């Protein structure tokens, strides 16, 4: 029931916490036989112009997107926002605020970690690959610790020092899921709850009631085909999707080398991508 062919609509680049350029994403997605790809960087549209250029030169269809961190009660929620107006003032202000809060938080973490680990702010910035256009975050601390030889992989770092459980962890303030959904729809976009079945990060998943309230706010779909969603959660989420007539998406959550996730390991079917395009803004020329 996971699509054998289609689009990988959940991919990160150097403009957030992936290791590759938008050109590299488009190039590779084409070579892997994908029907298309989405850019889905954290709290930004910075890679959209590079992604679009690459899509036209390489000839691979492209969905323009963003992964937005949100919160709902105690639950941390990630939302994929596709095909919205990137000059929408409200959504740009919100990304700006989120980015600023996450920068302050990351510097406070590095300052704490620096007391115990061979890590400096410059070491973190050496991991930020697009300068002021990169959404800086936890993965850049993890990479700095890998580069300093504290951990083998970024995964190891998240299991320990950079972990939500550790004494160095500071949480980032995030807008509510209701604020994000209203903002994305306002900007003419399509909003999907990303990996809502994934019990890493959270002590608990979103409930049916939280999801119902997100559907009433304007939620368009659920990412079902994702490695973090176990089988029982995929059936739960497919049931909710069928019931409320929601879109069902999939994606690799590729971060290039920064994660084990493989480009195209999970996909959205062509017909669902059709629906995303038709609901979203016509961005041809912008
Ligand atoms: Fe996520
Ligand atoms: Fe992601
Ligand atoms: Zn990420």
């Amino acid at each position: 029931e996971p699509p054998a062919q289609g689009w990988d609509i959940h991919c990160h680049t150097v403009f957030s916490d992936g290791t590759e350029t938008p050109r590299t994403l488009v190039e590779q997605a084409r070579k892997l036989g994908l029907h298309g790809v989405a850019i889905a960087d954290h709290d930004t549209t910075a890679g959209w112009d590079e992604a679009t250029e690459a899509s036209e030169e390489i000839g691979l269809p492209l969905l323009l997107g963003t992964e937005i961190t949100a919160v709902d009660e105690d639950v941390s929620v990630h939302m994929l926002a596709f095909q919205y107006d990137p000059s929408n003032e409200h959504i740009s202000s919100m990304f700006a605020n989120t980015r600023a809060a996450r920068l302050r938080r990351t510097k406070r973490m590095v300052e704490r970690l620096s007391q115990d680990f061979p890590i400096t702010w410059d070491d973190v910035l050496a991991q930020v690959k697009e300068g002021e256009r990169t959404t800086i975050g936890r993965p850049h601390i993890a990479d700095a610790l890998v580069a300093a030889g504290v951990y083998e992989t970024r995964s190891d770092a998240f299991a320990d020092a950079v972990s939500a459980k550790s004494k160095y962890y500071i949480p980032t303030p995030s807008p509510s899921t209701h604020e994000v959904i209203a903002a994305v729809k306002g900007a003419g976009g399509v909003v999907v709850a990303a990996h809502a079945g994934d019990p890493q990060r959270n002590r608990r998943l979103l409930s049916d009631e939280q999801l119902d309230a997100m559907i009433a706010d304007g939620l368009d779909g659920l990412e079902v085909w994702h490695r973090g969603n176990p089988p029982e959660q995929r059936e739960r989420l497919l049931t909710i999707a069928a019931r409320h007539d929601l879109l069902v998406t999939g994606g690799s959550d590729w971060h290039g080398k920064g994660k084990p996730n493989g480009l195209g390991e999970n996909l959205t079917d062509d017909d669902t991508v059709r629906e995303i395009l038709c609901r979203g803004v016509d961005l041809i020329g912008r």
